């Protein structure tokens, strides 16, 4: 099956779905974040023992978060025809779908994704073609396949929902070019793949959530929370925490309360090396640790780690560039860097994010209010998560952050949006503007006065 | 100066106005649109007579509308810093610079295309550097600079507005592939490199205005509203009116209104051909007469044409590629086709969307709400203007359009956007989500009951 099949099959899908009304539509979304609820424990074991890596329990705790998250924010949405009126500005809103879309979805997520941008896809009446990647390709077409049986049970169309199984890097190209609309999760190779199709593209970026902890605050309470994120699903996640920026003053505090809560703290300059030289290749993240056990990246460093440790916190050498342990650690690791006062705290997380992840999502643990909204306003990113783990910035029931699998970066990490992928950028809103003749021209003064 | 030279201006510029406030900001926005007021009729005469097309009475309104609509809409808009607190979601939105904007501005509006850009970046603390138009160059270099001026005097920091005078296709690749954010306003070739630069763009597209004119509307109003939009600046305009799709029980009163009002009805079928063989070169439109008085067309097919004619209508073969003349015209020619029913009138708009234009503006004359909204929900468009004239799409004191020069025609037009560019898509939009505790967490029969 080509790519040119593959999307002749989704364009003719997609104009027997525009004829769904928004009844009709929500019923086949809900479906589909229902059978990845129900089949959580299948699917996580296919995932974790097919890429690898992550944590069985964390993969299910994950179908089961983002399937329910997702429907529960998006079942009242009005996303068919006409869906708003503004009389003031004389202004009718009409909902259209985008067409095709291609989806490449990543080997850290590889069942929430494809179900995800199905869902939102779905929602405003449009396809979606899945190009899932290599090492994680058996376990996405499954849950495309367990997604399309509970279509075809409700009599959908056949082919809304699409699978691209192996495809080359030259048939994933084909596939972008051709369809109406790109969503990258993934890598960042293949998210400037999308924004070079020419074609409107949703992305993602790398992630590297630097975490402040403000002077007084519950340190028992955010060292919880820091290692929940960190340690979960040995630490894939694109907004988990990466590093504990703790003020000097109260550094042996926070330090022990990590320990306390199951946290190993490294020291010693030369056995943080044999962490650094393991962890990073030449600057770049070691391939064999992404996503595995603490006590499989102790083995491999040579260091003896206590049984039971969540989470590995290392002592920096310095912010930035100073020290390779700042960049993004896809592995249940975090960087320790001690700051003076909280400008510098903040400045501290600027040069991490000028580093790598830029864009993306940053966390705070503070009771200062002014704290957070000096941090919010400065540093570069999408999502400043307050008081809870980062890993939540993808949409939790007690946070306002809208449910997805897709979490854009902006113009940071070269991406369309600094937001959250719903059903909002899977449709084209439209106007129909009347003639408003109760409005008065302004004058010169009127309008430059 | 190389477009890395113009990329680190920029870039240094932007870093010195992110630390202006909202008042310092909108101190300079409302210079930029001021400049190009008070010298409308300088930009207009150069503009015309460098570009070889279109009036200079229009274009001088053109400028007068533009610069005052934008600024008239943007004035208290919050774009820095904290901008909105939803305490019901737990959420604080945050407005951030997205860095150096790339603008390559038209042929057609090479004056306030610079001049809205410019507004919009600054307007979120962003830079832009232009890269016009060759045959426009002069008077697009014109406008940035009467604008440096004004912002020199304001004691602006210098470089957040630039200029590519002549660049390669190279060279605009080079700059489109450097900026953090793209703006390509003109042909589809300008818009599918920027979509293909890596980096997120917004575009537009080829525009081809279908105008329905219902039964027992004002036929006399309606063809004075079609006349205005067609001749205006030659007919150049995306947004301006291409066809009219009149009912064939009162289409004789339609053409009458037509020619009551200035328009040159041509129905004999090689009268038509001697204007079809000349607006168009194997199907591609004939670039002699784009933006051409209607003695210019009329004297080059050699079919004898009153003086005082503001547009000529010709009777088409058929709707959508029966007929050339159902493409998009750039020139004061309108094609007139006639329906039986409304649904047939919205299938006949239809099939000229599917030629060319889809995704951009639809004109509407009726006093029916029921056919309106019909037409604004099953037409592939991103706007339908009602009973006014197409051209008021980019923003009228008399409708709810947001004023702009850029307008999105969404995924169609393989766009990011389905509506007009203002300062909302200039700036990077965050959220600081709180950790909102009263909030009960749903159950199994609560999520999917």
């Amino acid at each position: 099956v080509s790519i040119k099949e593959l999307i002749e099959k989704a364009k003719v899908a997609q104009k027997k779905l525009e004829a769904y009304s928004q009844e009709q539509v929500d019923v086949l979304v809900k479906a589909l974040g229902k059978v990845v609820y129900d089949n959580a424990e299948m699917f996580a074991k296919e995932a974790v023992e097919e890429t690898e890596m992550g944590v069985y329990e964390d993969k299910v705790a994950k179908c089961h978060l983002k399937s329910g998250a997702i429907w529960n924010h998006i079942k009242d949405k009005k996303t068919v025809g006409i869906i708003k009126e503004e009389p003031e500005r004389a202004l009718v809103y009409v909902a259209k779908p985008k067409g095709v879309v291609a989806a490449t979805t990543p080997i850290t997520n590889p069942v929430v994704t494809p179900m995800c941008n199905a869902m939102a896809a779905i929602k405003g009446r449009n396809t979606i073609i899945v190009a899932p990647h290599p090492k994680a390709k058996k376990v996405s077409a499954h849950t495309v396949e367990l997604m399309n049986a509970e279509l075809k049970k409700l009599g959908a169309p056949e082919n809304i929902i699409q699978i691209v199984e192996a495809p080359s890097r030259e048939a994933a190209k084909e596939l972008m070019e051709s369809a109406d609309v790109v969503i990258a999760t993934g890598g960042a190779g293949r998210v400037k793949a999308a924004y070079s199709s020419g074609r409107p593209a949703y992305g993602v970026g790398p992630g590297n959530s630097q975490v402040i902890v403000d002077k007084g605050y519950d340190y028992n309470k955010a060292a919880q929370d820091i290692i929940t994120g960190r340690k979960y699903d040995n630490g894939i996640i694109c907004s988990s925490e990466q590093s504990v920026i703790a003020p000097a003053e109260d550094y042996d505090k926070v330090i022990a309360a990590f320990v306390e809560n199951g946290a190993f703290y490294v020291e010693d300059e030369e056995t943080v090396e044999k962490f650094r030289s393991t962890l990073f290749k030449d600057g770049k993240i070691n391939s064999k640790i992404i996503g595995k056990s603490v006590q499989i990246i102790a083995d491999l460093a040579g260091v003896k780690v206590p049984e039971g440790t969540k989470v590995i916190v290392l002592k920096g050498k310095g912010a930035g560039e100073k020290d390779v342990l700042c960049k993004e650690k896809m592995c249940p690791v975090l960087v320790a860097l001690k700051y003076d006062t909280f400008e510098e705290a903040v400045e501290i997380a600027m040069a991490n994010y000028m580093y790598e992840g830029a864009g993306h999502t940053a966390g705070i643990h503070s009771d200062n209010d002014e704290n957070i909204r000096y941090a919010g306003t400065v540093l570069p990113i999408s999502r400043l998560v307050v008081n809870q783990p980062a890993t939540t910035a993808g949409g939790s029931f007690n946070n306002g952050f809208n449910p997805t699998t897709t979490l854009g970066c902006g113009s940071w990490g070269r991406n369309s949006i600094s937001e959250n992928l719903t059903y909002e950028h899977l449709i084209n809103v439209s106007r129909i503007g009347y003639f408003n003749k109760e409005a008065k021209v302004p004058s010169y003064e009127e309008i430059w006065g």
